[PDB]
């Protein structure tokens, strides 16, 4: 149907081959260990030989090891595949996510991904590991039970095997009449239930106009309807069971009426009708698990295509092909306006900005909406739809995605720091490219030894994952740190801190160095040394431009900078 | 433990006990078909000789007649008993559920408490059926399998019933620690799935430095981590079963090793190894049906005493008897500042406003004042804190709550009606006295002849439940439904909604008319267009007292009056 998942397990597609054995074995044991009561019956206890007796005991014993040790291998087996194939899986969606873009994980929804990962792959995992061993164990037992038969009495099988289907239609046409007799009038009781919600609902009126007699009055009637519909609902419930177990026993009759109403009949041994018998009484479980193994496949490929069109789904496509070294040029923002996904307001509006090299431009805002996506979003993850950002003689798409991520980093509170250590996590990707000597200096100008650096090791410790939780702060100085050692080109700031400036003051932006002095950069207003450090403020509120004069000749009149200014002391 | 719903059988004691003494027969069919195999194999065919072998089918079944019969009659039985005590339990739990306070619909319970009491319901009648067919089917089923030793083994299968209780330890003590052995490590797993979370909430951050091949390591090496987990995990549940089958087949050595000794072997023939065998079959369900109805006894009897805490949940208590025909007396207030129980909000007015009988007066307020709960201090639906509410010389409490429901009445959009037609809908109890010529000429000023009142079957229209869906302006007032037949001297009057229905509007000031001739009542002013024919326009809004004023001084200035008709209007 859906085969896509035969070519992955084709470096391993050796496991079950080699499980072959156990498949048939675990069912042969079984088959076998039924063969062995008819011995049990005549050549043993039915007469008074008991040569057999002498080691059938141990049979059983050796050959359920045999079981065991079937049983045992077959799951280390589909452990094998199954393990391998979802850690293949896994490594093609990791390396799929991180190349999708701004989407399910990134800004449209919840970060639930994860939960369909850990949960529904493995889940796949198992419904092909259960669907294979039942299809295959069950297909071993039918095979080997009815080679049983067979081999035992022909006549009394086919005449076993053709009083199964009758019984077998029976029991599932009366069993889907009577549920729907069931359903059909379960549904009127419960209209009835519901009608007495009402009852119970109107409990104001008859509180205050007064018909506690006649409202229980109301009740007890539709009760009683209620009762009846409960006698009813037991007598349709309890009279499928009876009519069931009536035809399974009249199968039994039926074919101990064909055994030996004809004299040639029961010219057996005349043990192995119990044996038989006890062979119907076994194959039951498995007969009613076989039945669900093509609904449980089909609902396991479904969650595969669930998995499957989450893969193969468009990357982050980059057609533009100038290399990166290092871009000086003007960074235009002119009347240029992106997409958002579910919001039908454009996303920006008409906005006319420019930031030329060594100039620190402050952007201020109030509502928010808007801010982050002017300034966060000059790496081009969200496509931009019309107007250029000019970068060198060249627009942002024309730029392949290299240098940073394309030229520029990025500090804010949520900087989700990774297991490999500290230094390494300022020295991420680029780790053979900058020694340690140079990343100890980033670290001296970080300037934070009594948080980072303070003999917890030299440099080697790792804040862990939901361990240490150091502080965000601290994150973002450290974040910093890892854009002075990459030499940032431009940066982005958020300042989403609002709380004690225990040394970030300080270091508020990169020691308040070269960073600034040169590598222009752009802060997002939250705190007054950004507001005093501007070059050229771009008022920008809901997409828009109200004020695109000098921060100081705002200063003097109102206009719109100084009310953001009242608000923000 | 909790005897409670005995007294309620009591009544009908006699249906458990007739259902015992059909589901004892129903639970000896099985055993005696059973029995039957030792007449089968070796009195049977086992001599090879005819016997009884016409008669086995026959005896199946007639066997199973008394099967299917007592199946059905004690399901009948059962559910005899089980409708008429849940009954029962629903007329007495709505005997003490309306006649309980208000605030338990008002934000202590929601619309599930029907499933309170009517899923519930079904609960605990589910739960006493299958523990009466759990303690009499299995539980004498047990008996009648357990009576096999006696009637076949005076020597010979003791050992068998004595090793039972030992495969029952050893399976039961192997499987809780290799349970708890597979456990202790889904914390492990759940440790590296959490650091793969972080892993791709990092993200944002990788992607700005685009460490994306890094991280697909760091991620090769996790991955196969969790892999490894996985094969353990599988690991665990795989070496489980072989060694809780080692107990069975060692079971089955143990029996045959003992039958390695002929002197007590002398006298089992044949089949009476194969009815032992069958009945170790017929055994497994019973034990595991039979190990959780301690648990089901108590799964929804202790759901039973959640539904008695509401059965016994006192009623709205009124020690007041001070009855009165009809209450021509003011209404006073006195510094009733209540706050209502469940929630400590910014409270109402200060109040200290009267309203005399005979002196018409309509109240307005703004913005979700509460004064709605004002209305229910006149009807004492909700408890007064502090302050008091007087009522012709006597206080609130001292009159009993049927005299107050019948001087007071109530208009608004939300009234339930009911299951009836409307002729007795607006004579909702106290209609034998009250014939359908004062149901008339209460319609004659109705003025309600045909608006949504059309003739379907005459002025007595049969009103559905939930599915007339008439206009809630016109449904329900002294005229167009009740309060006029008792000649409410107290009245409310919400004005929730303002539509635009035809004439209706106009119909509302008309039914004014005819009721403020006398039987002075307050409005809820949600509109302006009833204080226009207000004698005294009292101006109390908000959460706190503002002024007992008048309809002069306030028009003057801005004030309140003629704020709320600026905003208004």
């Amino acid at each position: 149907t859906f085969r896509r998942l035969w070519p992955t397990i084709a470096p391993f597609k050796a496991g079950l081959i080699v499980a072959g054995v156990a498949l048939i074995l675990n069912a042969a044991s079984d088959t076998f260990m039924l063969s062995l009561l008819k011995p049990l019956l005549d050549d043993g206890f039915g007469k008074t030989d008991r040569s057999v007796l002498v080691w059938m005991p141990l049979v059983v014993i050796g050959l359920m090891i045999l079981r065991g040790i079937t049983s045992y291998v077959s799951s280390y087996c589909i452990s094998w595949v199954s393990g391998k194939v979802v850690m293949t899986m896994r490594r093609r969606l990791f390396g799929h996510m991180m190349g999708m873009p701004v989407s399910f994980f990134d800004k449209q929804s919840t970060g639930t991904l994860l939960s369909r990962i850990t949960y529904d792959s493995e889940q796949v995992a198992s419904s092909s590991s259960g669907a294979l061993i039942t299809v295959v164990r069950e297909g071993a037992s039918i095979i080997g039970l009815f080679i049983m038969m067979f081999y035992y009495s022909w006549q009394l099988s086919i005449i076993l095997i053709v009083l199964a289907p009758i019984v077998s239609i029976a029991i599932r046409v009366v069993s889907k009449r009577f549920r729907n007799i069931s359903k059909n009038m379960q549904n009127t009781m419960g209209q009835v239930t519901t009608s007495a919600e009402q009852m119970l609902k109107g409990h104001k009126e008859v509180l205050i106009f007064g018909g506690q007699e006649v409202e229980t009055k109301r009740f007890d009637k539709v009760s009683n309807r209620m009762r009846l519909q409960g006698m009813k609902m037991v007598s349709a419930s309890s009279i499928s069971d009876p009519i069931i177990q009536l035809i399974a026993s009249l199968a039994l009759a039926f074919v101990l009426y064909a055994a030996s109403f004809p004299s040639v009949m029961d010219s057996l041994t005349a043990g192995t009708i119990t044996v038989v018998f006890s062979s119907m009484i076994a194959l039951m479980r498995p007969l009613k698990s076989l039945t669900n193994v093509n609904a449980q496949f089909q609902r396991g490929m479904a969650a595969c295509q669930t998995l499957f069109t989450i893969l193969d789904s468009e990357q982050e496509k980059d057609e533009g092909k100038r290399v990166i070294e290092r871009a000086t040029g003007d960074v235009e923002f002119r009347n240029v306006t992106f997409t958002y996904p579910g919001r039908d307001v454009p996303a920006l509006r008409n906005i006319n900005l420019k930031i030329p090299a060594g100039k620190t431009v402050a952007l201020v805002g109030r509502s928010g909406s808007g801010k982050s996506t002017i300034a966060s979003l000059i790496t081009r993850f969200y496509d931009i739809d019309e107007g250029e950002i000019l970068m060198d003689g060249h627009d942002l798409r024309e730029y392949t995605l290299a240098s940073l991520r394309n030229q520029v980093a990025l500090v804010s509170q949520n900087v989700h720091l990774f297991n490999d250590t500290v230094a390494n996590n300022i020295a991420y990707a680029r780790t053979e490219q900058y020694s340690r000597e140079q990343i100890e200096e980033a670290a001296r100008m970080a300037y934070a030894m009594d948080f980072i650096n303070k003999m917890d090791n030299g440099l080697d410790t790792v804040i862990g994952e939901n361990g240490v939780l150091l502080s965000g702060g601290q994150r973002q100085r450290i974040a910093i740190a890892r854009a002075l050692l990459r030499d940032s080109p431009i940066l982005i700031l958020d300042e989403a801190t609002s709380a004690l400036d225990t040394e970030s003051e300080r270091a508020i932006q990169a020691a308040l160095d070269e960073l600034q002095k040169n590598r222009t950069s752009l802060v997002i207003a939250h705190r007054l040394s950004t507001i005093e450090k501007a070059d050229e403020i771009v008022v920008v509120e809901d997409g828009v431009i109200v004020e695109r004069g000098t921060h100081n000749d705002l200063l003097e009149h109102r206009g719109v900078y100084a009310q953001l200014h009242k608000m923000q002391f």
